[PDB]
């Protein structure tokens, strides 16, 4: 262009620009008119960089629909800046130093510098919560500061005059209220309420100044929600009938506990007397606390029920309702906003087992099938459909960004340049003098030869450490200390060889050298301090070399891909995140700090746990909440600091951190991403004994041959097979009636030890008729008959052992319980479970890859923990107390309080979870991964002091940085892992067997084929027409949109009516609601009488108009005819269904709705394939139940073990399961089963069964909780996978061709043009004249036209062309092979065919 602007230069365009409206104009396509946008470097035109041109305005080269005035200024790194030239009043002119400036310091980038080097620092002064007194003078310092930005930004663009002004950006004027108070607080008196100042942290969204990478990922994750839609919608009406379901049962039914017994008002008024003790009245008596009960072994409130089913508590004592809310009064059911809060809580999967006890017990058993009715609908569905609409929406995303350059691309390196001399004394390394050693190195370095040896030496290692533990000698030291002192000796000796081997030039190659070198020298300087001080977690990295089999490892490689991705590639939403996790933390301890100094009043400065009076503590809340335990902490809340504000703040971030979270998963998965029988057998012993083609003339011959063809047609009838699975189901259920009760039923053990000797009877002569049908082909080389085989010998081997009269030897009794496995032998003879166990089965190699990784990944931390916390928690109590550790004043260590056990009260414990070794660290990193039962663990760690000294509270503050980064890295990165190797097995099998699926069986297939169909339209008018004027003058109504919005009108209206329900009221409120109803149900009656004659007997077609008949009417009319008896009330619980069915009314606005209508349908899509799941768990869940029974019969109640949560019988046992299937809370079951002490157990008990003892032994027990979960995983993931499999798939709509009458149209024209017969012929030599100007482009061209002559034509006269054959062929083009309007012609074409 130019080296500098000259006044005239844009005169020639300033005299033209205002004409345009005028002169000027007398397709637009608003396009970005050919990219040349801010913030890019763009090298397209030109491509070489200009000599001095930086820091100058230029001549704004661009299409002309963003020129104007502007000017485009670029920066040493060709950053596009424009500015629009434009008159600013007073003196200014665009051309004028004062704009030369200002313009100059906006393109440079140093003061860009400037920026980020303050607000950081502000980012510290803002996380003190005592500041002090001086800090005041360097606030003004920071303002100093940002103003000036603001000015030189205005001096280049102008404050909101014309355009392209410093106030259009979207980010800008966030800063402007910034500046405000900045100068608003000094010199104004400030407002009476205070707490206003926590407005300054907004200013570090500033950050999103430090590079467009930023803004484009926020632009990405907020072109998210916008697609999101109605999916919201459906969750809220979900939520909101579920809540209306739950207030019609469980009203009032939260208040119910026991008071001790009443007595009559023995004469006067107003008094009550109890144990000498007189009360005023009722209201005083039954709110007084003392009077109620607790819990055993907990401080809380029991809860009685009336029903049979319910439970109750010890004599002297009656249950009523009165007193307040459990919980502090926030969990109910009384309204409405109760009931939501609840089911949302739900939805979440907080800590419900809570409520879901405490609901069992006040209402009855039998409801726990409601439970069972929302889980299903609410823990998996509705979050799948979440799950699956982000999903949708990150791959369009993803794949528009990546056909966008698609598209677009088709249409020095030495600043020293000082070490380059110093290479020639490198390199040769060997010297002038000869040596042969050199040779020798090399050679004997051989890569298949050494390498695997030094593999050897690496794995010994790591099991080498792993032998740390509790009470050793001295010689484990010593071994420990030999073998590493060898092993270090042995990598020092291979790095000494290796770079003698290879040049030291070439030694830095890939990077793993590096590694080694660091290693290594980190290795011995760690050696070298091995004093008498210095002494610390001296495994400090040396496990890191646990890593160095990356090279023979194929799949940590992937890990490692992941963990890389995780930084750099993707390293702007982990910022994103740090930085929204440190804001809120920071807006939620400076709006809620001083309200906890009330919460410790006791002990002299006991402080509770979790609170917010300081930075770390802050930040700990944000990871729990974004973990998923929210409910604790905001019942801590909202009695201190108010209820309309913690809910809002936790309820923002806890979306706002699961979206972003979730979002951060999905991104680093797809980058990782990126008629003779068969006789025996066949011919292989055979040459010894060829005795089976015998003379089969006589009968030896024959006879067999007539056995095997008798065994052959017995085992083929149906009516075999359906005795055989009566015989399978009623074997299974006879176990059900082994509880402890068995004893005093004298009549039921003969009946059940006949049925055990029938049952192996019938099963031992099935197994050798097949035996003797088939041949020895079955049984050993079938995969099913095997299991058989093995059944059927355990049972033989039992009854030899019974039977013989030796069933008291012992451990033969162990075979006794075994009998669990028999439910096993369904698994083959429904078709049902054969497909997914198949699909299970076919995936164990890929499990197991994934598997030794993890074990691997866990083994490092296990040791790291079996160090850090070794024999740290042990502590003495006193017993009458209970289980709470004294102090450390009087008692310090296990010494001390063993000489205070003089008359028998204190006991030394330990916890029961803990990091002795490394299988207790196992179990402790499993516990810990699931969130559940973490906080004991981590308030022992904490709680922690020297070896085997008492614990001190809070001594050891800083080692929750350990499970933090236990959290990120093992409970995250592992599960991506194996998320994605899962997806890519399970659709590798999909494209394997074809285009069919996998779950889902033949009768399934045709269901689910024929169904899918869709597709029918029919809007006829079968309305008579007796008189037009009487329905002529409501069927125009009938017809209009007002009908429908009165009935939408309507059903919101009755809604609304219903939403107002509570406890005990007065009559005027009952009065009022039944006279709301009885109005409702008589227009709505009314309603659906006006069908009258309107579509007369026509209207029963598949529209909704028999849903909403025999939902509403019958049902209203049914409940009012139960509700008008007017007699007598009895059975209310017999009375509350009666109107639950009122609800059926609210479910008719769907007919209207717009996207829950295919949600449904998806629904619908879906419940076949997991049907087959729902069968697979239960047939689990009850072998394992069955099989539990029988160990933890008499364990002492404690903890999560109530008198209605046991094993003592069937109901009680599954009740538990169901529980635990969603790893719901199974620390509390674990621990009574654990516990061997005489302290804590009596070996020597009455037991009504020929046991002893009061408890099991954990070594059965932990491996039937750990089993159990991971069944309970990888069964849930096979459901997750189906659902968003189908969910994603009918995202589709396609044509199903409906559109084929009006096709005929052309041929009655050409018809009645020529011949009204449909029968006439043509000629091509008549026709390639005649075929040239044809509407309705449904034809081909004349040379087209002419290859028709043989294609699919019969020839018949003289040579002649048949034009129906031609209309059959035109018509199959698109779709003549089946439907319902071309029928039609095809069959008058037929029709004129017959004459
Ligand atoms: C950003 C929103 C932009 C909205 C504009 C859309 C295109 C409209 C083009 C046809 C109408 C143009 C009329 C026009 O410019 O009139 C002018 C008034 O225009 C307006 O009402 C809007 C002026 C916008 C200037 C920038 C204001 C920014 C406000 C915050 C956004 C003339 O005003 P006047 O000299 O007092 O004359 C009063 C009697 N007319
Ligand atoms: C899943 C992997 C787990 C396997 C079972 C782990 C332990 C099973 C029981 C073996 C006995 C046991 O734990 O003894 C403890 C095991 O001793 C060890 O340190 C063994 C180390 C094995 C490392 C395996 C990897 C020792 O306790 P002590 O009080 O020192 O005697
Ligand atoms: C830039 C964003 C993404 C992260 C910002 C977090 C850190 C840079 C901040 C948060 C808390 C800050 C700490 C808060 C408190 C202290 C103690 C302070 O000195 C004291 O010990 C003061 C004692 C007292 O509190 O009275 C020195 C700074 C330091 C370490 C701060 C250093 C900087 C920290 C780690
Ligand atoms: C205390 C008060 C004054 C705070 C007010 C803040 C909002 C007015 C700001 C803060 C963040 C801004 C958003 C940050 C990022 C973007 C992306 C940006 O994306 C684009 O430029 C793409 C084109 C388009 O979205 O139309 C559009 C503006 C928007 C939504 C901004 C709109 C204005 C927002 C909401
Ligand atoms: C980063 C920011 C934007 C997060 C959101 C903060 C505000 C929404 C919060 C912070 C302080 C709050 C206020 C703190 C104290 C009170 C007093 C409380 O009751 C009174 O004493 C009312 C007295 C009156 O109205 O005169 C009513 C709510 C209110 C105004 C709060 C309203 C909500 C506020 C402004
Ligand atoms: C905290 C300490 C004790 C352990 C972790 C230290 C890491 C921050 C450093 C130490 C050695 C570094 C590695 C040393 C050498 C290289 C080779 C280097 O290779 C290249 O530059 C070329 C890559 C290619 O071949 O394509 C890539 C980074 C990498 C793996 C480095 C990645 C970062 C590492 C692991
Ligand atoms: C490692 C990550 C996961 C920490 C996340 C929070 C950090 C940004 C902040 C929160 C509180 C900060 C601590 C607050 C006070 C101290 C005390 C003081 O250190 C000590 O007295 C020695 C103990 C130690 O440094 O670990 C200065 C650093 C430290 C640990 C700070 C280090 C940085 C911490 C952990
Ligand atoms: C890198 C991988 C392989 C393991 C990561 C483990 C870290 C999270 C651990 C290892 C060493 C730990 C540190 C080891 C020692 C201390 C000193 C400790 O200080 C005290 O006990 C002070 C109390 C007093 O003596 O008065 C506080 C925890 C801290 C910083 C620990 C914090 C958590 C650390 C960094
Ligand atoms: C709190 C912990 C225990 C739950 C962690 C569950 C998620 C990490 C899993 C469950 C369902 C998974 C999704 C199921 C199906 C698909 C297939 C595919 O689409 C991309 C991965 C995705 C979204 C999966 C990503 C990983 C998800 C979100
Ligand atoms: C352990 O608990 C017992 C029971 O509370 C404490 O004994 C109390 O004090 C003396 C003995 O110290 C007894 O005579 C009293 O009967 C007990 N109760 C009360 C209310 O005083 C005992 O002191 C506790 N501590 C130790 C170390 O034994
Ligand atoms: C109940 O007794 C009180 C106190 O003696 C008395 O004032 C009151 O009138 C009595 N109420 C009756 C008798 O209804
Ligand atoms: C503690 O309460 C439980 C609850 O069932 C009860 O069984 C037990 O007997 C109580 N303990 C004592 C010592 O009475
Ligand atoms: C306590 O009251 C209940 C109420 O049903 C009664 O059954 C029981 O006998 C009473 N016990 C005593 C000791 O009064």
């Amino acid at each position: 262009s130019f080296r500098r602007f000259t006044r005239e230069s844009l005169a020639a365009i300033e005299k033209r620009m205002a004409e345009k409206q005028a002169r000027g104009s007398t397709e637009e396509a608003p396009r970005p008119q050919l990219d040349l946008q801010a913030s890019k470097k763009l090298p397209d035109l030109y491509g070489n960089p200009p000599q001095e041109l930086i820091g100058e305005p230029l001549e704004d080269l661009d299409p002309f629909y963003s020129t104007q005035k502007t000017f485009i200024v670029l920066n040493k790194g060709k950053t596009i800046f424009r500015f629009s030239a434009t008159n600013a009043l007073y003196v200014l002119s665009p051309f004028h130093p004062i704009r030369r400036a200002a313009v100059k310091i906006l393109v440079h980038s140093l003061f860009n510098m400037l920026i980020m080097c303050t607000i950081l620092t502000n980012c510290v002064f803002m996380a003190q919560h005592d500041p002090p007194p001086w800090t005041k003078y360097v606030e003004y310092t920071f303002t100093a500061i940002y103003t000036f930005e603001s000015l030189v930004k205005i001096l280049a663009r102008g404050f909101c005059l014309h355009a392209f002004t410093f106030l259009r950006d979207p980010w800008n004027w966030l800063d402007f209220s910034v500046i405000i108070m900045a100068y608003t607080t000094e010199f104004v008196d400030l407002g009476n309420v205070s707490a206003l100042r926590t407005f300054r942290v907004l200013r570090a969204l500033k950050t999103i100044s430090v590079i467009s990478g930023l803004k484009t990922i926020v632009g990405a994750l907020i072109q998210s929600v916008k697609k999101l839609a109605d999916v919201m919608v459906l969750t809220v009406f979900c939520l909101s009938v579920f809540a209306l379901i739950g207030l019609q049962l469980f009203m009032g039914n939260l208040r119910h506990k026991c008071v001790r017994n009443f007595t009559a008002l023995n004469g006067t008024n107003g008094s009550v007397e109890a144990d000498g003790l007189v009360w005023e009245s009722l209201d005083l008596y039954l709110s007084d606390p003392e009077n109620y009960l607790l819990k055993n072994g907990t401080s809380d409130v029991l809860l009685c029920g009336n029903s049979s089913d319910a439970g109750t508590c010890p004599e002297g004592y009656r249950c009523l309702k009165a007193g307040e809310n459990p919980d502090h009064g926030y969990t109910s059911f009384d309204s409405f906003a109760w009931a939501f809060l609840a089911l949302f809580r739900l939805m979440t999967q907080d800590c419900w087992e809570r409520l879901y006890q405490q609901t069992l017990r006040s209402a009855g058993k039998i409801y726990m099938i409601f439970f069972m009715l929302v889980i299903f609908l609410g823990s998996f569905y509705l979050v799948n459909l979440i799950l699956a609409v982000v999903a949708m929406a990150y791959e369009e995303q993803n794949q528009a960004t990546i056909a966008e350059t698609e598209e677009k691309e088709k249409r020095h390196k030495c600043p020293p340049c000082w070490n380059r001399l110093a290479q020639r004394y490198l390199i040769w390394e060997c010297c002038p003098l000869w040596m042969s050693i050199k040779q020798g190195v090399k050679l004997v370095v051989m890569d298949p030869f050494t390498d695997l040896t030094i593999t050897m030496c690496i794995v010994l290692n790591t099991l080498f450490m792993a032998l740390e533990h509790y009470n050793m000698t001295s010689e484990f030291e010593e071994m420990l200390q030999v073998g590493n002192l060898v092993f270090t000796g042995i990598f020092t000796a291979e790095m000494t060889f290796k770079i003698i081997a290879l040049d030291p030039y070439y030694y830095f190659q890939q990077g793993w050298n590096i590694f080694d070198s660091i290693i290594v020298i980190l290795s011995l300087m760690e050696l070298g301090l091995s004093r008498m001080s210095n002494l610390s977690v001296l495994r400090s990295f040396r496990l890191l070399r646990v890593f160095k089999l990356a090279k023979s490892w194929p799949t940590l490689n992937t890990l490692i891909k992941i963990i890389g991705n995780s930084v750099g590639a993707l390293g702007n939403l982990t910022l994103v995140l740090a930085i929204i996790v440190f804001i809120f933390a920071v807006v939620g301890m400076q709006l809620f700090g001083k309200n906890y100094s009330e919460l410790r009043d006791s002990d002299s400065g006991l402080l509770p746990r979790w609170h917010m009076m300081d930075f770390f503590h802050a930040f700990l809340i944000i990871f729990r909440i974004l973990c998923g335990e929210w409910i604790e902490t905001m019942w801590d809340c909202m009695e201190v600091s108010g209820q309309s504000l913690c809910l809002l703040v936790f309820l923002l971030v806890m979306v706002i951190g699961n979206l972003v979270v979730l979002n951060l998963f999905l991104a680093l998965l797809l980058s990782s991403f990126s008629k003779d029988p068969e006789d025996c057998f066949t011919e292989g012993c055979v040459r010894r004994c060829p005795c089976c083609a015998v003379d089969t003339t006589q009968a030896p011959g024959k006879v067999w041959w007539r056995l095997r063809k008798t065994c052959y047609h017995i085992v083929e009838h149906s009516w075999f097979e359906t005795f055989i699975i009566f015989m399978i189901l009623l074997s299974s259920g006879a176990l059900a009636f082994e509880d402890i009760y068995l004893e005093e039923r004298k009549t039921i053990k003969v009946l059940l030890e006949y049925a055990d000797k029938m049952f192996t009877y019938v099963f031992v002569l099935e197994m050798l008729l097949k035996w003797v049908a088939y041949g020895f082909k079955k049984y050993f080389t079938n995969a099913w008959c095997w299991l058989d085989f093995l059944i059927v010998d355990v049972s033989l081997v039992s009854l030899v052992a019974n039977t013989l009269g030796f069933a008291e030897m012992g451990p033969i009794k162990s075979l006794r319980t075994l009998r669990a496995l028999r439910p096993l032998r369904a698994l083959s003879r429904f078709e049902g479970m054969r497909v997914v166990v198949n699909a299970l089965v076919g995936a164990i190699p890929s499990i197991m890859n994934v598997l030794l990784v993890c074990l691997i990944f866990w083994l490092i931390f296990s040791i790291m923990g079996v160090n850090l916390f070794a024999g740290k928690f042990g502590r003495c109590i006193n017993q009458t107390e209970g289980d709470l550790p004294l102090n450390y004043t009087i008692v310090n260590n296990k010494s001390q309080c063993e000489s205070l056990n003089l008359t028998g009260e204190l006991y030394w414990t330990k916890v029961k979870v803990n990091f002795d070794n490394v299988g207790a660290g196992y179990l402790a990193l499993l516990q810990v991964a699931t969130f559940k039962g973490w906080m004991d663990i981590m308030y022992a760690a904490v709680d922690s002091r020297g070896y085997e000294e008492q614990p001190q509270w809070e001594y050891n503050l800083y080692m929750y940085i350990y499970f933090v980064i236990f959290i990120i890295f093992g409970s995250f990165f592992t599960l991506n892992l194996f998320i994605g190797v899962i997806i890519d097995n399970f659709n590798q099998q999909k494209k394997k067997l074809g285009g069919q699926d996998i779950f889902m069986t033949e009768e399934q297939k045709k269901y689910y084929n024929a169904m899918k169909k869709l597709g029918s339209k029919k809007p006829q008018k079968p309305i008579p027409r007796p008189l037009n004027k009487y329905q002529g003058f409501i069927f125009d109504i009938v017809t209009k949109q007002a009908f429908d919005v009165t009935i939408m009108f309507l059903i919101c209206l009755n809604m609304v009516t219903m939403m107002v329900e509570t406890d005990d009221q007065s009559p005027e409120k009952i009065n009022i609601l039944a006279k709301i109803n009885l109005l409702f149900v008589a227009i709505f009656t009314g309603e659906c009488i006006v069908k009258l004659a309107a579509l007369r007997h026509y209207y029963f077609t598949n529209s909704w108009n028999i849903f909403d008949f025999v939902v509403v009417i019958l049902s209203i009319v049914g409940t009012v005819l139960s509700d008008i008896i007017q007699k007598y009330f009895f059975s209310p619980t017999l009375f509350r269904v009666i109107r639950l069915a009122r609800i059926g009314r609210i479910l008719r606005l769907i007919r209207g709705a717009k996207g829950i209508r295919t949600l449904l349908f998806a629904l619908m899509m879906s419940l076949p394939a997991l049907f087959n799941i729902g069968l697979l768990l239960f047939l689990v869940m009850f072998i394992y139940s069955i099989f539990g029974m029988a160990n933890f019969a008499y364990v002492k109640w404690e903890a999560g073990i109530d008198d209605m949560f046991n094993f003592q019988t069937f109901a009680n046992s599954m009740l538990c399961l169901f529980q635990i299937t969603t790893s719901a809370g199974w620390d509390g079951l674990l621990s009574p089963i654990l516990n061997t002490g005489p302290p804590y157990c009596d070996p020597t008990l009455p037991n009504s069964n020929g046991s002893r003892g009061d408890c099991g032994s954990p070594a059965v027990g932990i491996l039937f909780f750990t089993t159990y979960i991971i069944i309970s995983f990888l069964i849930v993931v096979n459901m997750y996978i189906a659902i968003i499999l189908e969910n994603f798939s009918v995202a589709t709509e396609e044509s199903t061709e409906p559109l084929s009458e009006d096709d005929f149209d052309m041929f009655y024209e050409i018809w009645e043009k020529f011949d009204p017969e449909a029968t006439q012929f043509i000629e091509y030599s008549v026709l390639s004249d005649f075929a040239d100007a044809l509407s309705e482009p449904l034809r081909i061209a004349k040379p087209n036209q002419i290859s028709l002559i043989n294609m699919d034509l019969p020839m018949v006269s003289g040579d002649r062309i048949h034009c129906m054959d031609i209309l059959f062929a035109f018509t199959k083009r698109v779709l003549g092979e089946s439907g319902e309007m071309d029928a039609l012609k095809i069959q008058m074409e037929e029709k004129f065919m017959a004459a």
